[PDB]
């Protein structure tokens, strides 16, 4: 009995260890599928994938064939090169930042959640965060990434903050998970929730 | 110069001794004006309503006239009858709670948005809260409320939690701030925000 599992891009490799960690102690067989989370909510939809459970920031509560469930919070920030035009974080500039470019990612759908949707008319598309990045280190633009995806660049001045007018302490953000309906009664999964949860609270 | 500010019903007390305090320091003038959450977006949109602040749980980020922000945090329960059948609370119970019948408020423009439309199939709308937690109370079905609208009926086993499976310790549930693009350059506001805020944190 395989399992498919999808973790989006969001997901920092800390919630990664756990999803992971956990199902080998019940379920013998899994498979780990990576996803942009503009595609997350897409993938599972088809037919074809076959996806058992997906762990993904993204929102929509009415999916067939699934239930929905919260396994912790992560923050993401409003990111841009440090000498943006925006840079000053103005509460005018949360305001303009829908007259800016921005670098959202591309859903291989055409199609973005309302969390996920780009917020500004001009917007350039990108396929991972990896090439959000570069575009926005090189002040093209302002974006919206993971908090482990900008750990570093912070710190080295390589990028800066601007959500904090917004969202202090960074945009917290849920993270869901789907499962399929047929799950609901093997307390493996039970078990999975449980502990992949309790320990995601230890995090912070 | 007259300030009108909105606080939907599901804004907790706390919160709204907070806003209130700050206003008077710096604004000589406030009126406070209490919604539900489905007509709070929707009476700001009120070209005559004029209204300057609103605090509401209700997600819409692309509002014309007006900018968002987020002040805290508040947790809200999936509540039911003790003797409720779902009261088990099971896998099976979160996913069948579209089967049952929900108490969601009313929108006076019928209106739902993604966050507040109800989830069941079978509903039955209300103008309040308080008529939520009636009906609730009499078994006739599960709705979803805030904790403070909840915290005394639980300790007296009145009602009971079905969340928990969803989202342990309550669903936690941003509280944003709309505020008129005007105020984004007095000082006052800016104020306001910072103070509001740095209290509502010491509440937690
Ligand atoms: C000031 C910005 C508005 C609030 C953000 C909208 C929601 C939101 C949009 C994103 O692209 C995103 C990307 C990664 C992680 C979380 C994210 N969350
Ligand atoms: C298992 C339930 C699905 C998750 C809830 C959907 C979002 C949501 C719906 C509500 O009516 C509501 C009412 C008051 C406070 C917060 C609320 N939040």
């Amino acid at each position: 009995r395989n399992l498919r599992v999808l973790l989006d891009t969001a997901i920092p490799p800390s919630f990664c260890d756990t999803v992971s960690s956990v199902l080998l102690d019940d379920f013998n067989m899994v498979s780990l599928i990576r996803t942009s989370p503009a595609d997350s909510l897409a993938t599972i939809k088809q037919d074809n994938a076959e996806i058992d459970i997906a762990i993904t920031i993204d929102e929509e509560l009415k999916i067939s064939r699934f239930n929905q469930c919260v396994l912790g919070y992560t923050k993401a920030f409003v990111v841009a090169h440090p000498q943006h035009p925006l840079c000053n974080a103005s509460l005018h500039s949360i305001a303009s930042l829908a007259n800016y470019r921005q670098i959202s990612l591309g859903s291989r759908s055409g199609q973005h959640s309302n969390l996920l949707r780009p917020v500004s008319d001009k917007v350039l598309f990108v396929e991972n965060f990896d090439d959000m990045l570069r575009l926005v280190e090189a002040g093209v633009g302002w974006g919206i990434a993971p908090h482990y995806f900008v750990e570093e660049r912070l710190r080295n001045g390589t990028l800066a903050v601007l959500s904090e007018l917004y969202e202090p302490g960074g945009i917290d953000t849920k993270v869901y998970c789907y499962y399929n309906t047929a799950l609901e009664s093997e307390r493996s999964f039970l078990r999975f929730l449980e502990s992949a949860r309790q320990r995601l609270r230890e995090l912070g």
